């Protein structure tokens, strides 16, 4: 069939004050993210640094994807009486996301394993795995929703849905495989903290394909304004949130090396 | 009833020039808060880091806000003989304030908890109510003033400041009783500065519902002046004001702990 | 009686020459002077701080004010004919200096206060009455020659001048007083520098003025050139040069103290 | 003959979409790139501080021109229908290529040099002319594809493809000797990394003729996009890649030298 | 006579090419010197700091111009046919270059004053001679060229052009008075390299005036092109070859102040 793209919808001035708010408010959250790495950068070991490039990286490319899709949805609406009408540039304000999540989704995963125990093969070859992996979960989800069939095609989001959702699925295993492996070698509280970072970032991970579902199924401005809000505070939550624990987890296991 | 919303007047070129050097005076102490903020981040300990990283959120969310606020009021608002007509990015003016506010009430929250003496549940339990208590407090506000009835519905307007207000009092019972706690274990001087500290922050959280009040009340250019400077000089003397504060506790507090 | 305002003149494309090259020899000569800044911060003990929070202060706020007045004067100008015939942007291209001066003529108070010897209420005191004699100085002189009248009031510009100029000699008074105050505390080396930077400070403020009375007297391309000339030569000499005596008398003093 | 540029063909969406996600997803890459750099530049020794140098430089041209290139896509195409016809700002979406790589091939040059065994006259020869046949290798280049012909002339094309293919051959044999020069000197782990990046580097210098030579041959929309996406991942992977690489030879030696 | 201003010539579609590649390599090549500049500023001791100082003011002022040329060349011609028509913002592709010689050939002269060995008035008078003539020799072009005739006068050209010429003397005599006086003082090593330091800036500043004779004589599309080849690369060789050289005067001379 042939649903309407999400950036085809003319949106009420309500939904695009929400709408704005929440790009507005995730760029913001994400910007102080950036400043608080930068000024917490000395409390992990370089032995962890991985870890504070991981979240440098994952902050400055979601704030500049944020700021472009302000910026975007400021130009990319005309407004036409009491709607507000898409113009050509509004693909331009959920389009972004994909750029970000495509340098992001690989760096959480690196991010997770810095504070595991992983060396050698074991180590190169799961950072790889969950590099690529991620990547093509994201690049594949790209293709179904923005360039096969304009994002208006039933049936290209949901053959690139389920390909996109197999490399969800080996990522996932390969990530919870090390984890599992790392587990038993660290500290009581260590182990606590990087089980619940594990659950945490797959959890994430989870809520991102329920906006490709509305897309798949529901289509009008109240599902335009659902799937950035969704996606806004999903960001919102997984990356400060998930990245904070990590630095918890590498500020902990800096010092337990310190007693040794 | 319906009142005409704050960015749908007309402003005389008086009117548009004091809405504009209070802009740029915010955005530029804001901006001045933000280098004082990096060249005395040495001046604090390591144990209130946290007053170091909520204060540079809190200015760097702030100068953003401020920025793109003066960026959209030189292009919201269209000289049409001897007045200025809003155009319809002059929303634009007005809403990224409660963008700014959602990220700094919270902050400006931590930053207080960050210099007052508390630890373990207690600690947590504080942070994340006074953190989500604010965070409501602000975005209900918002959507009474801005999402719903385009903010020129009375009624609304009613009813979101009271929701509003209800999480206002929760979150400052919070913060207050916090304090209070924490008053006993310190130091007489410092006890005294998170004294003031508190009050200070409480009492600039008042000045903010009377520009809502504005907005329920009254309608026309001069009352968009007097909301843009109320709601500017409110921030430039909370934010650079109990930021100070916090800093000298934070100071003060640092010290202490070195001759021990 | 009535004059044209300052931006309201048609301007020769000489002129029009002129006036871009001092709006951008200024901005990058205080970009300049903010780099100099941080390069050179390292030089000055952390009793003398405050003189380098202020002058990165003045730099930073005055750097971003002759970028927006660049960009004005980039578009508030249209080229019609052999003139540049001003638009309703050309404002901005004089408004924003005195949005740089409410910030930065307080600072230079402080920065000033920082190397003088001053301590307890007296230190606070004057601090306070210079910075708020200094920004009520400058806001009355921005409602007499901006807002109030729209800057083509003879009448209001004088009003305004006065009284802006009462508020001069109470400020210049609590400064000079409390360097007098200071100067025998001060080894003869440091004292004598301290008076001269008294000196060249008030002699500054002293040509500002001469830009006001263009405006009550003058009016035309030639005086808008001459306005702009005078104004940003004053900046570039007075922001740059006193900054500069100051960490002078800053660094001098840090030694001091070492050897002692 | 003559052949359309590759800025004269109209876009499809889908290749309009695809264009944009490789422009943003290079820059953003890159810029991470910058960030992994100076939050671990002190993990090398003041002898190879060249490396560090140079890559940050790799990094901050490289950004620019992506940041540049996205902004001129975004204002390059217009859409008619169902196509994006390129404007005359969509030159301005391939042409900044060649400003980054005539900066990025001399400098990835002398990156490979520092980690390098070189000293005296050898050493600063080998640099000049290495800096020098790279930079002509990719000017020739930008003559022959933009400039000479307006990117329009097969036979234009030809001539330069080969002038700047002599440049490439004395450039890569120039690093090539230097390299198997510098190999014995080095610890067997050294030289066996630096066996690799020369590897890396010549063989990523040859996937970016192939784009050329799509322009001498094909024509059309999927050649515009094809050329975007194989120089775009191009980028990535030697910009990021090869950097990283020296960074671990660079690592490598300088524990090597503290050893002794 | 008269002449067309260089700014009015019609630009062939290749000469609009090869003016925006050596924009926008000039402007990349000078940001690359600011990187290398801030990440290799502890090599030098704190008695040249002036050095570092100097260098970073040439590179940002130096940068920030080539950026505002690269931009208002991007907006200052018209495709109209197969030529690009100026407008009337196409001035200010050539008017900001002497906004940027205005600070940086000032600072050029302190650069390389700042290796040399001069103390008391004999420094103080010969840096505020050298400043004082560098600025006069420029801003006395600036009229000439750009300002007095609207850059199509002949006569005007000519006479500020020997005026202009006039402080080069002046300026180029005080320099190389001090360094003579400058080399018996100085290391072998030293003196060698601040004699070739000294005959590279004078060497420098003779290619500039030989745009200024294009002006005079010819006028074209051609030759509008050949002034900012001349120009641009000469920017890049002077500003990074000279800054380069003094940084080494400048490393020596720290190091052997340490060996003493
Ligand atoms: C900082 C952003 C993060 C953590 C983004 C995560 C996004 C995903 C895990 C997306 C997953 C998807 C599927 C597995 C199926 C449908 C398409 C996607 C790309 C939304
Ligand atoms: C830096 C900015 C600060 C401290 C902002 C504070 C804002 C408030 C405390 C706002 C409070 C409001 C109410 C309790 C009722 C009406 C709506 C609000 C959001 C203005
Ligand atoms: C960095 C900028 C500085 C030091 C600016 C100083 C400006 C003044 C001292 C202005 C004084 C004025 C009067 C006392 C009367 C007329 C109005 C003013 C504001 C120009
Ligand atoms: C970071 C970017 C890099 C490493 C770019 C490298 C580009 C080249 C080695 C280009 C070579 C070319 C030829 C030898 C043939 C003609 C076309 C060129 C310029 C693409
Ligand atoms: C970084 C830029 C530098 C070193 C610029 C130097 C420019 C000059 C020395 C200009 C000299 C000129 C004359 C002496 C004669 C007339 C033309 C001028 C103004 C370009
Ligand atoms: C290397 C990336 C290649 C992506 C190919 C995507 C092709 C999509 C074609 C859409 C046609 C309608
Ligand atoms: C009409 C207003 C639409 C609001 C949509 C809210 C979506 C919330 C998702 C969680
Ligand atoms: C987080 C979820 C935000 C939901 C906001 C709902 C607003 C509804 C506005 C309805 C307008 C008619
Ligand atoms: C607080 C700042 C208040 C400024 C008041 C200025 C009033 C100007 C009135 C102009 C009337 C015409
Ligand atoms: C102070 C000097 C002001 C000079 C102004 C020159 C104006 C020229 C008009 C053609
Ligand atoms: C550094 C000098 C570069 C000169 C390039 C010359 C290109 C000539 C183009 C001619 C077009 C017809
Ligand atoms: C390796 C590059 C592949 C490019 C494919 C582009 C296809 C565009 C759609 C037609
Ligand atoms: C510092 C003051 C600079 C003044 C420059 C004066 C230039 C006057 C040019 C007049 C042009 C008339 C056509
Ligand atoms: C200094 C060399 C200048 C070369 C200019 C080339 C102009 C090409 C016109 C076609």
């Amino acid at each position: 069939d042939m649903i309407s793209a999400p950036w085809e919808a003319s949106l009420t001035q309500a939904e695009h004050s929400l709408i704005f708010y929440f790009l507005a408010l995730t760029g913001s959250a994400l910007l102080f993210g950036l400043a608080r790495t930068w000024l917490t950068r000395g409390e992990v070991g370089a032995r962890y640094r991985t870890a504070v490039v991981a979240r440098s990286g994952i902050m400055i490319v979601a704030t500049l994807s944020y700021v472009f899709m302000v910026l975007a949805f400021t130009s990319g609406y005309d407004h036409v009486g009491s709607l507000w009408v898409p113009n050509s540039e509004a693909i331009m304000t959920i389009a972004p996301r994909y750029v970000e999540w495509s340098i992001a989704v690989p760096l959480l995963s690196i991010e997770l394993l810095s504070v595991a125990t992983l060396s050698g093969v074991s180590a190169r070859r799961t950072r790889l795995a969950a590099v690529a992996g991620a990547f093509l979960m994201i690049f594949t989800g790209f293709l179904g929703a923005v360039v096969i069939g304009d994002g208006r095609s039933v049936g290209s989001l949901i053959i690139w849905g389920a390909i996109s959702t197999v490399f969800w699925i080996i990522t996932a295993v390969i990530l919870i495989r090390a984890i599992r492996h790392s587990l038993p070698q660290l500290t009581p509280e260590a182990a606590a903290l990087l089980k619940t970072a594990t659950i945490f970032l797959m959890s994430g991970w989870a809520v991102y394909p329920l906006a490709y579902l509305i897309q798949i199924l529901f289509a009008g401005g109240l599902w335009t304004t659902s799937i950035h809000i969704i996606l806004c505070t999903a960001d919102i939550v997984v990356k400060l949130g998930f990245c904070g624990l990590i630095h918890r987890i590498a500020k902990l296991r800096t010092a337990e090396d310190v007693r040794a």
